[PDB]
């Protein structure tokens, strides 16, 4: 029992033509063309506007009163032929509404003046027939629209009174039929500006189907955080979403968040950009990819993916124009170059005629600031107009995020290895197939012969892709951490299941940077130099875990002074980190120790902690070792020249907010400890 | 924490060749096939059996002693390695029966698992990927990454430490002598698994546990891992496939729209690799084989459940039906009552073929039929068919006593889709395929990571993959709907078969009598009584009739009076009554398709003293409960008999009084029941 604007709703009855689909426009065009090639004289726009929401038999009465079977027969044939090519024109929001009303527990039906033969055809084609218990057509009804019989019979077969049921309609005739039934009427504008009589009759009015959805969703419960192996929604909405950077995070985390969505519907397509052409062509070839959750050996298939090239402009603009939500999953190095591609997409969005929710995924203190700064400079260079830029930057929701999940991208050699192995299975599967529907079961020889031609070329196309039932494409190794923490602002994020909304994101990002990402980087450098290629395996070493526990102590002692209000939560986050590290066997040290110099910056996870501890006379001995191991890793594994390492070290220590006495002591202690490791 | 024979287990380290994969017996075949080519004569089975455990040099010296000094052993051995990889890469690594079932059980028990193989890192990883078992293992330890290989404990000690565990916390699986020593010395719980050669007495002493095969360990492990709970609606099936095949003799409504789900869930750890299903419907057979999968619709939630790993066959085709009864570990007979006699022959031909085959494991036969003692009818006809075929009373009686013939009770109402509605679907889905195949008609950049040889070869793979798969991308969000079913999950089965013990959607009972008595009075009794009312009121189906507040109120008040009675007679099934009560009222709400005629057949028989109607009244009267709705139900039966079936009013009373006298009631209660009931019938005329 749903309470819609303080009304006890038990069921819902929808009109098909003009309300659910945009078919009234089509038959408007076909009746004109059909009439021209039969009788010659086209139908007047007055006749067609009067015939809106009227049974073919009832419309034939108005045809004779003013002045049809053969005309309408060809008009219907033209109409359904348009559906065979271009599909059903489904009004935006329909699928989203239907699922919410279904899961609310409402007893739903369709009340269309169309024939059963035609009514079903479209409901089957649109894939919404499943949402309805009964359907009342313009055949079984004795007196059709605008008489309330069709709406009364619909409610009667649902075993509910009309007053308990909602009633959707586009037409003037149908709204009378709905109102005379004495149900909770809803009017959706299609191809008729509502009259005063129509506006009064209706209990609720909305400009579009999507406008009702927004009003309905404040009475529909928001679904809770998904569990690990929880299925995605079956029914797809008409919204697109983007992932700028099909990498570890984008493909191996965000794709799950977007696939779960609100738990009612799922985006039609997910457009993800990558420079990795092997990854791009591999996913487009398979159609899907899977995220491997190693802990529970669970392979999570993600579908409705379309991987595009980052350099190809027409596909990058396609994303930013048609997408409802974009996720920026790029490293700091790419932010400046790609801000040019983002600016063009946002300007292309403005040039075209909904608000955008822009998620920024980046491990950096003030991650948004960097993006917005580079985006503003990029936009101004292209637009040459400060009036349009300040509008664009204010229009869309640019959201800060905190991602705790550890994800790993598959190496190109291991992806080639996978492709080589899985190709040999396909080759053998195509030998197994090697090389007529008889019996004649309640079907004409015409249909049975026509069925054979369908089943043959279907098998011919599908049979090679039967192996995909067992065969997956594994591209990402992820841990089982679900909740992404995002800044408040965007109404869209309120309804997303996997998104948790927080306030002081800046305070969390700072602790995240220092206590999580900082300890993760420093132990990864220590582990790499000891000769571990796995975070999970490395934490098995008593020294590696002892070092991490020693670092955590020194960082938390510092943060507790800088953020005394968060001092309570440090022990929980520190323990949560070690747990995620302990069994991260498929998470490599390489990925965690990327860009060491960038991470050894004065305003970053290593040096920032050291500085705080020096100012407040706290121990920084283990932090100082990790800094030295950071430069040790940079010179030994990456080979960046020792001369540059000192020039960087000195530059960063010069930028640290310390006294010259502390600066020179820090440099002297750190350079001494670096030379100690190499000797 | 997984407890195994009083020892807490946190990890599980596996040997690869001989323990997980049957690659030792493949090496036997390659060495023989390689010898046949080069030297002309095959190496004797006896020689190859003698070589198991010996080094490559010792085996070469032994070959030199038997087949001459100039025998090209290294040439044969290298040829045999090529034949092994060539076979493994296309046909797949031969996985030991029960491994995947074991791995899922250990993994879902939260064990950190590894592989301690003497093989090279490169080749070891390919085999584990080929077999699709790499996902189960946290880390691999290889022979080329240890200073001292087996029988030194270094490889097992290393594997354990990498999982953050002491050796004594881990199960260690092995086949070879050296490996068991390596495993034993490390201090881990050693599980010895026989591969080809019977283990020596020194090994059997050394090992903590010995099994003849992986499946004997799976049987032992099952005692320590729990049977999973009743599956919820919309709950996924297991991802991992076991090597078992199962059958559905009658791919109909109940077979394809219920049993398919039960067998798809299986035990919750794994599911059958192949579900064979027999039907005479050609359109259904070729359509499922075209998509390679079909889907079951649940209208109440608008959920489409996809049943994959299906394989439909013709019921008439003998070789296909024999292959079902030869290969299947469990078969579900989902036929009508009429088809029992006719299809008794093909069952007998099937079970006889299984007896003649060398198949070794017994069969679990689930009798899916809504009839009283339905098993008796199947066993009787099967007994006659076997004799007529074999003409041997010993073989006939042996087959019947060998297999498990389980009687069942099902509560899920299912509707098979029509051939017109299927053609409609096939026409509209084929349309979308053409709409998709005009888009497919409408490129590996400088990798700087791969070599240009394997960059060229990568393009050929992806191109070949895309060309074959891309036409079938539309199957992602396209389901072939063949069945419309209710949300009733639990199936009741006779306890006996060991294979049923771990099946999670199954409810085992010592005797089926109890749940059959509930099914009779609570479901079929109310269904019959509710149908009689609907018919007299002039409704096409019960689905339409529930719109009338009289019909729905009657149904809701009738299930209540029967439930109250059964709650006293069977207090142990209290939870089952309440579950089955609402399950009936939900299904009836929109029971449009199935008419009243079938349910209202033989009202004379259904109003017997020991039957679904009169039995409920007598129970309620004995325990002083309301029976006014049951009495109305009895009246509507005699009314339906006189009006529709054209029975005499004198014949109705002649039957009635006989049934009343047989009930265990007071002579006062008998006379009162008659006087009330005859009055209700006289009104229903007018
Ligand atoms: N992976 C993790 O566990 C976590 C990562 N993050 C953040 O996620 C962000 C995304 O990085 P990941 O996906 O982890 O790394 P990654 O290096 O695997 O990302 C690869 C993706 O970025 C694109 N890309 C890389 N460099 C590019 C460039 N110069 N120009 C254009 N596209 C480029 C690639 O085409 C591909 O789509 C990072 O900034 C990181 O701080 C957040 C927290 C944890
Ligand atoms: N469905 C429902 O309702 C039910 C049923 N049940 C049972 O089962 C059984 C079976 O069902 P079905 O419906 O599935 O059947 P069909 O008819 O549909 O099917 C059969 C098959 O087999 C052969 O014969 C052919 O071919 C086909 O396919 C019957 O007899 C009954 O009694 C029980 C419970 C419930
Ligand atoms: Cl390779
Ligand atoms: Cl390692
Ligand atoms: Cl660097
Ligand atoms: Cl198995
Ligand atoms: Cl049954
Ligand atoms: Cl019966
Ligand atoms: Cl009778
Ligand atoms: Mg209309
Ligand atoms: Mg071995």
């Amino acid at each position: 029992v749903l309470i819609f604007h303080g009304k006890p709703v038990h069921g819902a009855i929808f009109d098909m033509d003009g309300t659910m689909f945009d078919t009234e426009r089509l038959r408007f065009q076909t009746l004109q063309q059909a009439s021209q090639e039969l009788i010659g004289q086209e139908f007047s726009h007055e006749y067609l506007m009067q015939c809106l929401g009227l049974s073919a038999t009832t419309a034939e009465k108005l045809a004779q009163r003013l002045y049809y079977k053969e005309i309408r027969k060809r008009a219907d044939e033209m109409e359904l032929e348009h559906i065979r090519k271009h599909g059903v024109p489904i009004k935006k929001g329909l699928v989203q509404v239907l699922e919410r009303l279904r899961k609310s527990g409402l007893r739903m039906a369709v009340a269309t003046s169309s024939r059963r033969a035609i009514a079903e055809e479209y409901l089957i084609n649109a894939n919404v027939y499943k949402f309805f218990d009964v359907i009342t057509c313009g055949d079984e009804v004795e007196q059709g629209k605008p008489h309330p019989e069709i709406f009364l019979k619909a409610a009667s077969q649902l075993h509910l009174d009309a007053n308990q049921c909602l009633m959707f309609e586009d037409s003037e005739n149908g709204l009378t039929s709905a109102h005379t039934s004495k149900g909770l009427t809803i009017l959706l504008k299609d191809i008729k500006e509502p009259n005063d009589e129509m506006l009064e009759k209706a209990h609720f009015y909305y400009d579009q189907m999507y406008d009702f959805l927004t009003d309905l969703d404040q009475f529909i419960p928001v679904m809770d955080m998904p569990e690990m192996q929880e299925p995605f929604p079956q029914s797809l909405n008409q919204l697109t979403v983007g992932i700028h950077g099909f990498g570890a995070i984008g493909g191996g985390y965000i794709a799950q968040i977007l696939s779960h969505w609100d738990g009612y519907t799922k985006p039609k397509r997910i457009i993800a950009s990558t420079r990795n052409s092997l990854f791009r062509e591999a996913v487009n070839a398979f159609g899907t990819y899977s995220i491997r959750y190693g802990q529970f050996s669970y392979d999570e298939r993600i579908e409705n993916m379309s991987i595009v090239d980052s350099d190809n402009e027409q596909q990058m603009l396609e994303m930013y124009t048609h997408s409802s939500l974009i996720a920026l999953c790029l490293p700091e190095q790419a932010i400046e170059s790609e801000s040019k591609i983002i600016a063009k997409g946002l300007y292309a969005r403005f040039n075209s005629q909904e608000p955008l929710t822009f998620l920024i995924i980046l491990n950096k203190v003030g991650a948004k600031y960097l993006v917005m700064k580079h985006l503003k400079e990029a936009l101004l260079e292209l637009t040459n107009d400060e009036d349009v830029t300040e509008h664009i930057l204010k229009e869309h929701y640019f959201c800060d995020t905190v991602v705790n999940r550890m994800v790993s991208k598959l190496s190109n050699q291991n992806l080639y290895r996978q492709l080589r192995i899985k190709h040999n299975f396909l080759e053998q599967h195509l030998e197994d197939v090697e090389q007529e529907i008889e019996d004649c079961n309640k079907l004409t020889p015409d249909q049975l012969n026509q069925a054979s031609i369908y089943v043959d070329n279907m098998r011919r196309n599908f049979q090679p892709g039967h192996i995909l039932q067992s065969m997956d494409l594994i591209l990402f190794h992820s841990e089982t951490d679900m909740p992404i923490y995002v800044e408040k602002g965007s109404p869209l994020l309120e309804k997303l299941r996997q998104v948790v909304l927080v306030d002081q994101i800046t305070d969390i990002q700072l602790i995240k940077n220092r206590l999580w990402n900082g300890v993760h980087a420093m132990l990864a450098w220590y582990a790499s130099l000891m000769g571990y290629e796995s975070i999970g395996v490395a934490m098995g070493d008593h020294l590696v875990k002892a070092f991490a526990e020693n670092l955590i102590a020194e960082v938390k002692q510092g943060l507790a002074i800088v953020l005394p209000n968060y001092a309570k939560d440090l022990d929980r986050m520190s323990q949560s980190f070690l747990d995620s590290c302990e069994y991260a066997f498929k998470d490599p040290c390489q990925r965690v120790a990327r860009d060491p110099l960038r991470k050894l910056n004065h305003n970053e996870r290593v040096m920032a902690s050291i500085a705080v501890n020096i100012r407040h006379d706290l121990p920084y001995k283990n932090l100082l070792k990790g800094a030295a191991l950071g430069y040790a890793y940079a010179i030994q594994f990456l080979e960046i020249e020792e001369t540059k390492a000192v020039e960087h070290l000195q530059q960063q220590i010069q930028n640290l907010d310390l006294s010259t006495a502390q600066r020179r002591q820090l440099e002297a202690e750190l350079v001494q400890l670096i030379q100690y490791l190499f000797s």
